[PDB]
């Protein structure tokens, strides 16, 4: 309407609404990451709790670590779960025909960020989404250097399809969406937003001007829209709507 009291009431209401919904999308991304981190941490602990004898020959790694990788992979429906060693080999449990985990020598692991970055932090390392060479799907990898008595055993990796996060975000309420660390569109409730030719600059420009969680106005085709974005790890989560709620 027109009376400023009424317009202010509508603006304050929709701000709260849209903020709530943005937070649900933020929570979705957070919970996905923390579930995968907890899992990875539990797997690290089970591997490190084996005696050294079970860890210090490749055959013993196959027979003693392999089943653990397999059970864990199944438990969460991961794509791959694996352990990379300093000799460049990887003990790999992959989705497939029920064949046991095997040692693979062709994964060029000392060139891979999941391997090299795990050795530079004491935390879990989380990759951007990338194309997994084993099963040829886009994954987010959680990796962790495993130590026993201070001694490196190898680098654990857990590959989760990136589509799993995309699908979780898409199911959320609200016209919410998520950009990756390069500010490309990554997930959206409205699948049309994923058209790579769409211009997101008005929303990204408005976020740059306003900051995390700060509700803003912008224009599309000379009509007014409202929205907000916030950082969530290296992602940017946004929500937008028509301003007709406050103007009409
Ligand atoms: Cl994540």
């Amino acid at each position: 309407g027109i009376d400023p009291f009424t317009k202010t009431s509508l603006y304050e209401s929709t701000l709260k609404n849209q903020t709530d919904l943005l937070k649900v999308t933020q929570s979705t991304v957070e919970d996905f990451r923390s579930t995968n981190q907890s899992f990875t941490r539990a797997l690290e602990k089970d591997i490190a709790n084996l005696p050294y004898q079970s860890l210090i020959t490749e055959e013993n790694i196959i027979n003693n670590v392999g089943p653990i990788l397999k059970y864990y992979r199944h438990s969460i429906n991961a794509l791959n779960v694996y352990l990379g060693l300093n000799n460049g080999k990887v003990l790999l449990s992959q989705k497939s025909d029920a064949k046991m985990p095997e040692l693979r020598d062709d994964l060029d692991i000392k060139t891979k960020d999941w391997y090299q970055e795990a050795l530079k932090t004491n935390d879990i390392f989380v990759t951007p989404a990338y194309l997994d060479t084993v099963l040829k799907q886009y994954v987010i990898t959680y990796s962790k250097a495993i130590y026993k008595d201070g001694k490196i055993i190898g680098v654990l990796g857990v590959d989760i399809p990136s589509e799993d996060l995309q699908n979780l975000v898409a199911k959320t309420p609200g016209n919410t969406f998520l950009f990756d660390q390069k500010n490309k569109i990554f997930a959206a409730t409205n699948k049309e937003l994923l058209n790579p030719s769409i211009d997101h600059s008005p929303v990204l420009n408005a976020y740059k001007l306003n900051g995390d969680n700060n509700f803003f106005s912008y224009k599309l085709n000379n009509e007014e829209r409202l929205g907000a974005c916030t950082k969530v790890f290296a992602y940017t989560a946004c929500i937008t709507e028509s301003a007709d709620i406050i103007n009409k």
